[PDB]
């Protein structure tokens, strides 16, 4: 089926997607300025299409720098590249989005998005700051309505600045919501979530695949670990015992083989590397198959247990995570 040369699936819209993508999360403090161009020219250069990555993570110039150079270069054409952008918490308000897809726009130097996503379904206090808190460390909130926000995100659809238009971190009440709503002109295409084997989603991906909605598993590896957003009492997934072992059968790590799992049931795959040797690991997804008795020892590893609980945000009336899907 997929290949190195020729992976990417349809979208809802009739758009595609590359089946993977490199994620583009790093520690804004803890990375060297340029790792995120160097990076994204790498996985170009590897055979990636797809590039996830979004403004607050500081570093959407270097994505743009990257992607620029690649064109300019001949390496590859605006259209056999997919950038995935989003719209954060703090930029709800209806009146914001498209300005603020306009300075992702800006900050890319591109004329469009591949795809554009709602970042959380909660919406925080609008400012300059990305995470608003009081002096007393209270978290400064703002009301949602995902469907005002969402018409706001069609609008920059009909507009020609985005191919396709998805959520991120939505569950099926909310996907609903936006589902049902009346006058919906363009139906979300992708719903971003974590995933793996630690916690495959069965029911939201069931869900999805009744309306046609891709899953993209952001931290398909795991995540970094990070003690400020995960619980690093939980295993680390790339130590799990049946991945590696699987991992010595096919003489491919335990990264390989989680990444195969996802994108052989359909799952983008969205792992971050700025090492350029995992990087190429992580491409290398196509030369080998899981057999159906493989995949489902793996999805049997599902604790539904997730490592990103966001606990900080369980409050929030649109907290997606209190609902079991
Ligand atoms: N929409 C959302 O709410 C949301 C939230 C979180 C993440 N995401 C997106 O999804 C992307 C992926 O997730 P994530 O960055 O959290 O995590 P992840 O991709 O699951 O894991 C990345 C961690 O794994 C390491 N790593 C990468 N390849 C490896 C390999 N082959 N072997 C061992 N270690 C490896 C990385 O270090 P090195 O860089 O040194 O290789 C990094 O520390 C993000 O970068 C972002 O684009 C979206
Ligand atoms: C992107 C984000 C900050 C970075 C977080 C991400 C959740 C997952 C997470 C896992 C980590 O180990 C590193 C930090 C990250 C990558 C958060 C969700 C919303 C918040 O803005």
């Amino acid at each position: 089926d997929l290949s190195a040369a020729s992976h990417r699936i349809p979208l809802s819209d009739g758009n595609s997607i590359p089946i993977i993508g490199l994620g583009t999360y790093s520690e804004p403090k803890s990375t060297p300025k340029g790792a995120c161009a160097t990076s994204v020219k790498v996985a170009i250069d590897t055979g990636y299409r797809h590039i996830d990555g979004a403004y607050i993570y500081q570093n959407e110039h270097e994505v743009g720098e990257a992607i620029r150079e690649k064109i300019a270069e001949g390496k590859v054409r605006r259209e056999d590249i997919f950038y995935c952008g989003k719209l954060w918490a703090t930029n709800h308000v209806p009146e914001m989005v498209r300005p603020t897809l306009e300075r992702t726009l800006r900050v890319l130097q591109l004329d469009y998005v591949d795809l554009y996503i709602i970042e959380v379904p909660m919406a925080f206090k609008p400012g300059d700051e990305i995470y608003p808190r009081d002096e007393n460390g209270k978290w400064l909130y703002h009301k949602s309505n995902l469907c005002a926000t969402w018409e706001a995100m069609e609008a920059c659809k009909d507009a020609g600045l985005v191919k396709s238009l998805g959520v991120s971190n939505f569950n099926r009440r909310q996907l609903e919501l936006i589902l049902n709503k009346p006058g919906l002109k363009h139906k979300p295409v992708s719903n971003q979530v974590e995933c793996h084997p630690y916690f495959t989603q069965p029911k939201l991906l069931k869900f999805c695949q009744q309306h046609d909605i891709v899953i993209t598993a952001y931290s398909p590896l795991g995540t970094s670990r990070n003690p400020i957003w995960v619980n690093v009492s939980s295993p680390p997934l790339l130590k799990d015992a049946l991945l590696n072992s699987l991992g010595k059968r096919y003489n491919k790590t335990a990264a390989q083989i989680v990444l195969r799992f996802n994108i052989q049931r359909g799952v983008v795959v969205i792992p971050k590397s700025f090492n350029l040797e995992r990087i190429k690991e992580n491409f290398q997804i196509f030369d080998f198959s899981l057999t159906e008795e493989e995949m489902k020892d793996i999805e049997a590893l599902n604790k539904n247990v997730r490592f990103v609980e966001l606990l900080m945000w369980r409050d929030h009336p649109e907290y997606p995570f209190h609902d079991e899907y």
